[PDB]
């Protein structure tokens, strides 16, 4: 969908920045209403452009509650992928800002994550940097999936995305089999979940602190994971786990983990 640069209005302030260039905030003319928007504008000092179209293409083929919404792509002063707006921003700065979340509203958070990988699974696609500074927060009680810069529609005929080059990865939230065989699954999308709730749980800290990648895959190979976050309830570290088996057969897909998830937080609904 290609929008308008009359119709949108950027405020001069960065929100952030990535390898691409900086995220900011927008505001765009709709067919009646005006609608905050978040604008993703290239550094572009042909890779990112590239890469950003193709990022722009698989959000557009998204359709789910809990995946950031892409309204367009404008080409102007750079090239610009503009999405709805998730106000409260990345799930790991907030957490790290409002150490009081209690863990139900941690778990109802990651449940929704669950249910957007559900669908992205469903749907065939592989987000491949599913980590918490990829979830956005749109209210306290909503959580958003985006940044697709490194998904990828699987082909018809394969469960998996095979890699042809490697790098700059995000190794502490990648499967043994990604960083081994370069194989990226919706199970792979499931180790990294894991990762993702242990940072949830963790208050947004990084996870295997202290260590450098290397370390971490040769932590892995010897069973070893990481400890319990402090206050995080059993049955969400034995779901960490359980997302982090080591053989891809036996890991559980987001259909599994979604439904664990569900039933927990029905039960944490009912003790409340
Ligand atoms: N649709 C959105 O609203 C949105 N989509 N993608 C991203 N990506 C960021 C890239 C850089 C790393 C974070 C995140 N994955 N950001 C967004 N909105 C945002 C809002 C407030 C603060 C910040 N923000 N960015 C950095 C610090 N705060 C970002």
């Amino acid at each position: 969908v290609y929008l308008d640069r009359k119709l949108l209005t950027l405020e001069d302030k960065e929100l952030g920045s990535g390898n691409f260039g900086t995220v900011k905030k927008g505001y765009y003319q709709m067919k009646k209403v005006v609608k905050t928007v978040a604008v993703k504008i290239l550094k572009n000092e042909p890779a990112l452009k590239d890469e950003l179209l193709a990022e722009a293409n698989v959000m557009q083929q998204l359709d789910n509650p809990y995946i950031v919404r892409m309204i367009g792509i404008c080409e102007a002063e750079s090239w610009m992928l503009v999405m709805e707006m998730a106000e409260l921003g990345p799930l790991n700065k907030y957490l790290q800002q409002n150490r009081h979340v209690t863990d139900k509203n941690i778990i109802e958070l990651v449940h929704q994550v669950s249910m957007g990988m559900k669908y992205l699974e469903e749907s065939n696609f592989v987000h491949r940097d599913l980590a918490a500074r990829n979830v956005l927060l749109v209210t306290q009680h909503y959580a958003k999936i985006s940044d697709f810069g490194l998904s990828k529609a699987l082909r018809a005929d394969e469960n998996y995305y095979k890699a042809q080059t490697h790098g700059k990865w995000p190794v502490k939230w990648y499967a043994p089999e990604c960083i081994n065989y370069y194989k990226f699954s919706s199970k792979s999308d499931v180790w990294s979940f894991g990762v993702l709730m242990w940072e949830a749980f963790s208050y947004g800290q990084k996870p295997y602190r202290g260590m450098k990648g290397s370390e971490v895959t040769a932590m892995l190979e010897k069973g070893e994971r990481m400890g319990c976050p402090a206050g995080c309830p059993r049955e969400m570290y034995d779901l960490m786990n359980l997302c982090w088996t080591y053989d891809v057969e036996n890991r559980p897909g987001f259909a599994a983990v979604e439904l664990r998830l569900r039933n927990y937080y029905y039960d944490v609904v009912n003790h409340h």
